[PDB]
């Protein structure tokens, strides 16, 4: 009975997800289909490539400008996840160091999914669907910078095998974000039954979308708790961060 209201409510925050995600996974595994009007984008094989291809987007090495462009796109990507968050209903509701904490720890988790539907079995998509790189050549950076985003793709591989389509992510992100067991935590209460409310709606949303599937839910539970691994592993990459200043390098002719 109560149930019949939420998906309303559910399917309400899939409008403000495209609102605040402008590609969508239909958009980005349809343009990775071929059948689609738009142009192909390019690929990113071979250095010729890079050189032709930064022109359809104090730097200096380029190694590292282009992790810069994955924190870069993150940093306007949580910028997404901001606002979003808003529109949850309650979420202003709680305190406001609360929801930078719940931002502050699923973050990296979210851009890692979303990034999961932008990547592929071999390559991810670049710049809104305009571009594409390989992982192979990925392989090839220097170390650490070749081991950086393989993680990525290892979490790709499986989780697009469900296939998933928007309207599961879209509030999925958001029971993500409305998670309770975090530390350094206030508000201990809204957390815990605005998260139960969220899980009885994707509940039925996930049995609904897909009667052909077998407990797609329970599982993909399981790989949140492995997002939780993987921010845990995020220890070491921010501390990989050093290696952009002061090197020992002298610039006399460039
Ligand atoms: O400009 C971009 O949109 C982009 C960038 S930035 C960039 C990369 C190469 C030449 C010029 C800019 C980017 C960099 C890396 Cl190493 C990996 C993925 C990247 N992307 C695509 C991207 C899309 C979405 C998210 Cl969340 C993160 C990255």
């Amino acid at each position: 009975p109560e149930s019949a209201d939420l998906r309303a409510l559910a399917k309400h925050l899939y409008d403000s997800y495209i609102k605040s995600f402008p590609l969508t996974k239909a958009k980005a595994r349809a343009i990775l289909t071929g059948k689609t009007t738009d142009k192909s984008p390019f690929v990113i094989y071979d250095m010729n490539s890079l050189m032709m291809g930064e022109d359809k987007i104090q730097s200096k090495e380029v190694a590292i400008r282009i992790f810069q462009g994955c924190q870069f796109r993150s940093v306007e990507a949580v910028q997404e996840i901001t606002e979003y968050a808003k529109s949850i209903p309650g979420f202003v509701n709680l305190d406001l160091n609360d929801q930078v904490t719940l931002l502050k720890y699923g973050v990296h988790e979210i851009i890692y999914t979303m990034l999961a539907s932008l990547m592929n079995k071999d390559g991810v998509l670049i710049s809104e669907g305009q571009g594409f790189m390989t992982r192979e050549f990925l392989k090839s950076l220097r170390k650490p910078f070749g081991d950086f985003m393989e993680p990525k793709f290892e979490f790709a591989v499986k989780f697009n095998a469900l296939e998933l389509d928007d309207s599961d992510l879209a509030i999925f992100i958001a029971v993500i974000i409305l998670s309770g067991d975090r530390p350094g935590l206030l508000n201990v209460k809204p957390i815990e039954d605005i998260q139960d409310n969220l899980l009885q709606a994707l509940e039925l949303q996930l049995k609904l979308n897909h009667p052909e599937s077998s407990q797609l839910f329970a599982k993909l539970l399981q790989k949140m708790t492995d997002l939780r691994q993987i921010v845990t592993e995020h220890v070491q990459l921010l501390q990989v961060i050093k290696k952009t200043e002061t090197d020992m390098s002298l610039h006399p002719l460039l």
